[PDB]
C-alpha cells in the first residue's frame, strides 16, 4: 500500500512560462489534515492551462498545471469524511466550503476559499505536497492534474458514480463551464435564439447547453471552418466565420435574427469577440455571458448606451455550478442525456501532453484528454 | 370648443443648447390620424431634460423639452379608440405599439417605435405640430411637456384614474425609472442589501423601490449630505458621502457589507460612479443597474475580471415598465402604497421653469414640478 507514504510518479512540470512543459519524476507527499490524495485516471487540457503558460493568467513557477480530471482516492488525511479510498472523484478548482457567503447563497458558486484571487499555489498551510529535484512545486487552483497523483483539500473533491467513464473528466471544467454558461448564467429559454463565439471545448459545451435548454436557433461563430460540421452535429443550426465577412459580424447576426439573438456566450476571452458578442444581442433584452479572460490588464471599451436599452452583461466561473452538482452531471452523462464523450477529439498519454497544447495553439479539434 | 382648431398657448422653448429656456407664445396644431392633443396639468423637470440642453443627450433644436407629466385629453385624431376627450393621461416617452418584437415579449419594454435612436424630433409623418416665431419646433421623444398643450401618438399615452393627483406626473419618468430599476431591472429580493448612487429624482425612487422589494439594508450614496435625512425618511437605512473617506467608496461599502451589496443602482450617468457601483457589489453575484447616460462618446473602462466571478451589469429605460402598467402604479399611489408626492420638493409655474434647472444644476433638492 502507499497510504502514509511519499509517492514518486510522473508529472508535467512548467519550470517557466512560454516553454514546453517538462516531463519529470516527482514526489507527492501524503495528505495532511482535511486533504485527499488522488490517483488521476484521466485529465483534460484546457485553454486556461495554455493561458498560464503564456502568462495571460498570473501564476507562480515552477507549477504543475491541469484542473480537468477524474480519478480515484488513494488515501485520506485526518478528519476527512466526505470520501474514502476507492471512491471515484473529480477535483474542484472552485471549492465548496459550505459556510461562506457564496456557499450559503443559492445564486453563487464562488466559494471564498478559492485560490484564483490569492494565487498562493500552495495548500492551506502554505506548504507544497509536490517535490521535484529538491524543489517545492506549486499547484494550480488547489488541483493540478498533469500528474499521476495529486493532493487537494477535502472541500475540493466531488464524489461521482464508481462506473463513470474517463471522458467524464471534461465535466471538471470545460463542459461544466460552457454547458453551465448557457443553462445557469445566461439561462437560455425554450424557443430562444443563441450565438456562441469561440468553438473550443467550452464553446461546444455551450452549444450543447443551448440545445439542452431548448433554443430554436444556435449560431456557432468561429474562424476554423473545419469545426463547423461538428458544431452542427452537436446542436448548432448554423455557423459563421467572421473572416469571410467584410461587414461586422454583429451586423451580420442582427440582420439574420430580427435585431439580434436573445443570448450570446463568448468563449474566446478576446476583447474584440466580447464586444462582437454583446452587439450581436437584441438591444431590448439580449443577454451576454463572458467566460474567458483577456491579457493581463486589457479593458473592454464599453459604451453604457449599449446596456441602457435593456441588455445584460454577465460572467461566471465553472458554469455557475456548485461542487455538490457535479455528480448529477455525471449521472445525466451516463443516462445519455448529454454526450460529453462526443467532445473528446484526441486521446493521449502524459508523455504527449505537449501535442495537446500544439493542437490548441493551432486552433483545431474539440478537446484532448490524457489517459494515465 | 377647440377641437379641430389651432391652439395658441405658452411653452418653454429651447432655441439652442447651453442657454436658458425661452418662454414663448406658440401655436399647437390639431391632432392628425392616431394622434391625441393633451392639455398638460402638471410637468416635472428631469435630469434628462437638463442633459439635452447641455448636449449630453443628442437632439435637434429648436425643441420643446419635458417628458414627465399628467394631463387631460382635449381632442383626438381620426381612428383613435384608446382615449376620449376628458380622460386623464400620462404621455409615454417609450411608446407601446403592441406589434414589434419588444412589445410581443414580456422581457422587454423598448418599443421599436421609440424616437431615442432616430431622434427625428417629429411626428410619424415627419412634420411638427408646434409653431413659434414662424418656425416649426421639434419635440422630445414623441412627448414634450414644457408646453400648455402637446400632441402625441396614440400608442404613447396611458389613461389613468380620473382623480389622479397632479404629482402623478413623476410616474411619467423619474419615479417609474427609479422604482422600476429596483423592482424590474435589478429584481431586488427580500432581505438583500442595496446601494443607490446619486440621490436625485431617480435615486430616491430607487430607494423607495428597494424598500418595497423588501431589502434589509439600503445604502444611499451622494456628495450632498443635506439630502440624507430625506433618503432615510423614504427608506435608506444609511447614507455615505465619498468625500468623508480617503479610500475608494467601493472599498468602504464592501468593508461594511462583508463583500459588497447584492444590488447597486447608478443614477447619475457618470462613468466614474458607474465603476464605483459595479465594484461595490459582491463579486460572487452582485447585480449593477445603470440608468444614466454619460457624454455622447464616453466609454466605461471595464475589466472583464470584475464580471467573471459572478457579477451582472444591466441597463434599462423607464424602469422596465410597459405603458400598460402605468395605470397600476398610479392606483398604488392613490392607495398610499407608494407616496410619490414625497419626492416633490418644489412647485413652480411655467414662467419659473429655469429655476428648476438651477436647482438640479446645483443638486439642491429632489424634484420640482410645474402646475399649469
Ligand atoms: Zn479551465
Ligand atoms: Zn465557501
Ligand atoms: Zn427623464
Ligand atoms: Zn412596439
Amino acid at each position: 500500500c502507499t497510504a502514509g507514504k511519499d509517492i514518486t510518479c510522473k508529472a508535467a512540470v512548467a519550470w517557466e512560462p512560454h516553454k514546453p512543459l517538462s516531463l519529470e519524476t516527482i514526489t507527492v507527499a501524503p495528505p495532511k489534515a482535511h486533504e485527499v490524495r488522488i490517483k488521476i485516471l484521466a485529465s483534460g487540457i484546457c485553454g486556461s492551462d495554455s493561458s498560464v503558460l503564456k502568462e495571460i493568467i498570473p501564476s507562480k513557477f515552477p507549477v504543475i498545471l491541469g484542473h480537468e480530471a477524474v480519478g480515484v482516492v488513494e488515501s485520506i488525511g485526518a478528519g476527512v469524511t466526505c470520501v474514502k479510498p476507492g471512491d471515484k472523484v473529480i477535483p474542484l478548482f472552485v471549492p465548496q466550503c459550505g459556510s461562506c457567503r457564496a456557499c450559503k447563497s443559492s445564486n453563487s458558486n464562488f466559494c471564498e476559499k478559492n485560490d484564483m484571487g490569492a494565487k498562493t499555489g500552495l495548500m492551506a498551510d502554505m506548504t507544497s505536497r509536490f517535490t521535484c529535484r529538491g524543489k517545492p512545486i506549486y499547484n494550480l487552483m488547489g488541483t493540478s492534474t498533469f500528474t499521476e497523483y495529486t493532493v487537494v483539500a477535502d472541500i475540493a473533491v466531488a464524489k461521482i458514480d464508481p462506473k463513470a467513464p474517463l471522458e467524464s473528466c471534461l465535466i471538471g471544467c470545460g463542459f461544466a463551464t460552457g454547458y453551465g454558461a448557457a443553462v445557469n448564467t445566461a439561462k437560455v429559454t425554450p424557443g430562444s435564439t443563441c450565438a456562441v463565439f469561440g468553438l473550443g471545448g467550452v464553446g461546444f459545451s455551450a452549444i450543447v447547453g443551448c440545445k439542452a435548454a431548448g433554443a430554436s436557433r444556435i449560431i456557432g461563430v468561429g474562424t476554423h471552418k473545419d469545426k463547423f460540421p461538428k458544431a452542427i452535429e452537436l446542436g448548432a443550426t448554423e455557423c459563421l466565420n467572421p473572416k469571410d465577412y467584410d461587414k461586422p459580424i454583429y451586423e451580420v447576426i442582427c440582420e439574420k435574427t430580427n435585431g439580434g439573438v436573445d443570448y450570446a456566450v463568448e468563449c474566446a476571452g478576446r476583447i474584440e469577440t466580447m464586444m462582437n458578442a454583446l452587439q450581436s444581442t437584441y438591444c431590448g433584452s439580449g443577454v451576454t455571458v463572458v467566460l474567458g479572460l483577456a491579457s493581463p490588464n486589457e479593458r473592454l471599451p464599453l459604451d453604457p448606451l449599449l446596456l441602457l436599452t435593456g441588455r445584460s452583461l454577465k460572467g461566471s466561473v465553472f458554469g455557475g455550478f456548485k461542487g455538490e452538482e457535479v455528480s448529477r452531471l455525471v449521472d445525466d452523462y451516463m443516462k445519455k442525456k448529454i454526450n460529453v464523450n462526443f467532445l473528446v477529439s484526441t486521446k493521449l498519454t502524459l508523455d504527449q501532453i505537449n501535442k495537446a497544447f500544439e493542437l490548441l495553439s493551432s486552433g483545431q479539434g474539440v478537446r484532448s484528454i490524457m489517459i494515465y
